[PDB]
């Protein structure tokens, strides 16, 4: 019936030289049997931190409750910390401060070696809110080879993004050629245009599921989302529900999430 | 607890210079008692006539489901005939069919003169697929002052209802200049930006529904259109839901139009 | 299991001197047997007529389902006119007007001798909205004779209500001792104080059921009045729920009314 | 809500030189309104007549519910008889019985003239259980412009249906090239083959639904019969569901051929 | 009531000369009491091992709900890994990889001894998908002694296994003679005319249940060996459905396998 | 959903000298179509006649709910009276009152002529209660031609009714070899044992259901009866209930009789 | 909420000189509190062992769903094996095998020493089919002190019976006389004809629940028991209902006895 939920647990970051917080939610009868589970990578937007999808998402209730009725097929969600120290879920301009380089480096593999984790991209799914889903949506678009669904809710554009990096790095020690280079690699239009064949093949060939309501301040920004990837032939589900940038859409938003990955873990 | 569909009914049009068919929903009830009733206005596609919504929308027993469960308020629906002689809601260019006048200025007094009907625009709603949601939208463009509530479903863009206004049309007989004056009355950018304030205020006050699937050839056009309402300050609901150019997404929809206009006819 | 509206049917009044309009409902099996049955006077706020609560009220689906699920006992609701040619429910103070003398000496004979009414005080109740509100208040103060049960909601008070009858009067035709007896006679702490022991009496004898919304900017209004009541021992109910000045408020506050004064009509 | 059902009513066959009997159920609010319906055919099988479906089938129960509950559009139904002089759909050898000329010439023009129909292929279905599944087969092969969605149940295949027109015609009058002829007419392989494009291409466009029980001594048949209709690449839905050949099988496929046919009917 | 996975236990087998893995689901309350259960031998299809009818076909949920609503009673689910090293169910040409021995003398035995078993034919069926089916399939044909019920889904014929046989072996060291031999020991037909009384007999005991999706491309097949199997009166249950070659079809079957089987296990 | 009941109709008997009453149940839907429907002849106990069935058996209210849940499919039902005069179902010994030849000469045809009646005995069932109960096995014993399905509900045996039969008749007039052919045309095991092959076969393809409640004083007989069936070879369903003899318990049977002849009526 | 079945206990006997198996259902919560329950005995049939109302009888699902459902209180379920070394529940003639000496002097008083049972005879019951429908009716007639509540369902009599304790005895050692006084213990008739008052009255006390299906060969010696019964006026429920030797009947019959001794325990 009922999952859980550990707040207070951290991971040891040689890359962010610290322990870095996240939280996982585990399903029911994770305890008996010895069996793996699918995961979902679930990024928080900007102010909070690992305890927002638990507290404000509620992820322990809805989790329990979407899993127990056969909604979704039982998964582990992890929720990182992507706010102690600096905001946000990329790599600084400084080089100072290589979040991206530590979800995948150390956070990944941590989860793997420390719970009963189906270790495949094919068991791998991201979703996220507002910074978050930002955050989903550049993570799959760089390391396609990792995902097999994602789901960027709500989600801010990458000149945000790449605005918020700048806004954190000390400028000072970054050269304008630098600067150039990593705005190409947070622009949807320049990945999709410029990216390798081979990373394209699997930018399309993840399963994509991008929601925003029509109120939110950023439902522009998902429509020429929507149809700039409809332009370079990558499809993908949209949704443009009623709503705005509110945690009411976020947990009407999670169930739907978990049936949409769960139905490609389990396949159909 | 059941209305009723009369498809054999006529107005004569002297604007036309004939008799013209239209398709009528009357809800359970109008039989009974002396009142009136709210209008919606609910236009076929491209190929389909006043029975396109009766056969194919299953306007009777979906319009009866609604109002008996108190989804809906009673209203009275109108589908107008506008297949017949030439495809399509708009005066053509060579000045022998004015479909647009005769829809306002006969067909809509008809309606009144014949059928219990609360004959004020605060009462009146028109909604349309694909071409028919064409038609809903720029007749709401074009004459604002005449609806409370639009609805366009999967609605085409005023570029390809220009294009085949002209495929209709005598085009020998057409001047240069008329083709440029009709082709900026059926653009939607130079309507918002070049009409009076009194056109602008009036198309900003009407409440709009615009619902497309993410999967219909139309959906980059719809989410253009939302992109442009909010450019402008025109403030709707926009909805893109799972589905295709389809009768499983129009009949889908329908229903929520029902709602959404009936709660501007009785308030809230 | 459907009654049924009325909505075009007239009274003939000399009172002011032209046919009034009025809605009626009347229930399900009306039209079977010869009984009668007791009657709820409906009134409407500032701007709308006798359609008013028929359009936006939905009387009839709601009545309906509140008679067929046992909610309610059957019952007659009559819903005047009190737009046309002036709006209110009060005798003007010029004289040319005396609608408050239309409604008890014209319209409610003439629904007892049309219409298989009980025609009785304990078959006789009153309610209305904002202005109507404040008539059904002011109604049963002037004549509590006359009802059984009263149910004032989002009223307005005697003061604004007093106001509106100078606004629409000829004042050059009224002297200041008039405006003086006419603003106690709209004053409920002036009727409760100086009425004699009989009126008072009949005034505590009737069923009060006093409603608002805490977001209406009549909710102050409606708690002092609330707080007068008790202070001259003037039992009522009195409700504040959440909501405005709305008709999402009214209706659902009509199959309230509506069971309230069921109750009282048949006894418990 | 209920519809109803004619049993006595005949069609003057001029073909067949007599009245020729059928059945028809007409949908609820088939007398309300002015509307036209789409058509089903439904073919009883050797031994019954046009009563067979009515009293054995329970049509009208089951197309009441089926429509009333919205898994079914309106649609009307008609049972010819079969039975009467001469058992079987097809035209006896000896030239003294057309029948499958009477029904395409004379029957199915009765009932767009008597009824309000939709007089298209596009609302025109046909189907029926052991000889009028193999009746409603061959009428499809035969003329496939005539329907748009075809189901035969408990289908019996070409060799018995011309099994049996031999032994009721009058051989003695029977040349052997004419045998050969209605032979390979009567054949699956062979109109398959030998027809030209236009023909075998419509025979692709209608859409079938053949199901058969697996405890039916023809399941053998309708199992070949799916796999010789994948051979020729016509796509088709196939059913075998437990079950035999019984009136229980055949009353539990009859509102999923309606629901079917519906679908086809009002597109999706 | 929810009961558990192991994935990761092995046996060790000293006819593969290695552990083999197998998945086994036990039922809820296996770990109260001191009963033994019935098993059903449950086999994945080609690329999968013994995770496949784990996360894919989502055992753990579909049988806790099947037997927690008594449409099962409780049972075993045995679900070997035939991917490892070689990918199959049968022995190879070469002598090389005697799965099939391995199955039968090995994992059968390890089950039985390991688990509270009721170790009995009566209480042993075998189910499978594609590759599984025709393991199934061809399992209880070569043993028919060894199973009560037999449920092949979507089962790949005998051509296909066999041809999958020699493109594992290495057929430089295969006979001619020998690979004759295999083939008419792979081949439903000869097994059917070369078995002994007593075998068919067997054969024909088992309770067999063989369904296929109509859109499967094994569709063909599967109505080919219901043919067949009719020819040489072996009755058993055949379904054909709406489906295709996807998980979608299997995960439906489960709950039906385990009814089909249960019943058989319980009596009737 | 609505059937209805006629108590004061007769039947002009030459045969009794007197118009005959009886009741009539017609199902919802009689009156619209022209349908024909089977019959079920439903008999009283001993001191009711034919309201019996309508005021303590609510056959109204049973019938209606039976057939509109698709328990059973609609047919009429025929109720007679066999009180007034003489109570009893059959001919008596002196001559004067021949009520078994009126039920079969005059009674079925004059339903069959007055009603829209299936006049076969495939669609004809026969049942009752006590004295009713014997009067259906009786009749159907002599006549097994006439129906094709029985229901004896606590039924009374053959010396019982032969008892009646002498003690209503003027025994002065009987010679002692007529009571002695009488005695054995009531006597079951004399009608099993020589009845010619015809009527005895007959007798065997009937659909019998034989109820009696545990605590009815008739308890034995039946079950006397249920073993003499078996003793020659008579198929029949039995039930033996908790019940008594009550019209708790026939109204209880009612329903499950309509269903058990009409899937005999309709086929399966 | 479960109970627990154990299966592999034993009772040591010295009446047979070895361990005896039964299997025994205890209640959800048996484990909670310390308090005591009633017993139900329940006996398998002929070929089964204390396995079979486990395995086959779903003792465990089916208890436990009466009971939570508040259709049965709580009770204990014991299940003796009368399968090994010899079949039945009786001493066998030959003075080597007292298996009903066993029952009840050493069975009984081990399952009251070893769970927390009602060591009475108005909380002991006994029940079973066929084979052990005859042990539960002759182990209440030779110790009707011993139960205050007997169910055979589909019961074998007496004389089948005492012919399985023949074929099992050593006849050569077996007098003729002996032979006669067990068989006038194994019939009814004897037993109640010859039985002191004391006894018959305690017989007559014991609520009996006697069920056969209709369809059962066992169903004439189930009327006959029925008829012998109420000729001795020993009141007993007694059910036919439709069904076979089968365990589809016994698993219906089991919640059915488990509500009739359960009423009888509780009182009512
Ligand atoms: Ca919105
Ligand atoms: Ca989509
Ligand atoms: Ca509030
Ligand atoms: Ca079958
Ligand atoms: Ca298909
Ligand atoms: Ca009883
Ligand atoms: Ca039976």
């Amino acid at each position: 019936q009922q999952g859980k939920v550990y707040e207070t647990r951290t991971v040891k970051s040689k890359i962010l030289g610290m322990e870095r917080s996240y939280s996982i939610y585990l399903p029911a009868g994770y305890d008996e049997g010895d069996g793996s589970y699918p995961v979902l990578y679930l990024l928080h937007g900007l102010g909070d931190n690992h305890t927002g999808w638990v507290q404000f998402g509620q992820v322990q209730y809805i989790a329990d409750k979407a899993i127990a009725e056969g909604k979704s097929a039982p998964m582990i969600i992890v929720m990182p910390d992507a706010d102690t120290v600096h905001k946000g879920y990329f790599n600084l301009l400084d080089g100072t401060y290589n979040y991206e380089d530590f979800f995948f480096q150390e956070l990944i593999p941590h989860i793997e070696k420390t719970y009963r984790v189906r270790a495949e991209s094919r068991y791998r799914a991201i979703s996220g809110l507002s910074m978050g889903g930002g955050g989903a949506l550049f993570y799959a678009l760089h390391y396609p080879e990792m995902f097999v669904a994602v789901a960027p809710l709500s989600a801010v554009g990458g000149a945000w993004t790449f605005d918020q990096m700048k806004n954190q790095s000390d400028l000072s020690k970054v050269s304008e050629e630098k600067k150039a280079e990593v705005l190409g690699q947070m622009d949807i239009q320049t990945i999709l245009e410029k990216s390798p064949k081979e990373k394209l093949d699997r930018i399309k060939w993840i399963r994509w599921y991008i929601s925003c309501g029509d109120d939110d301040f950023l439902s522009v920004t998902n429509c020429l989302l929507h149809n700039t990837l409809l332009q370079h032939q990558v499809g993908h589900e949209f949704r443009m529900k009623d709503g705005s940038h509110s945690w009411t859409y976020w947990r009407m938003e999670l169930p739907e999430v978990m049936r949409f990955v769960s139905r490609i873990f389990t396949q159909y």
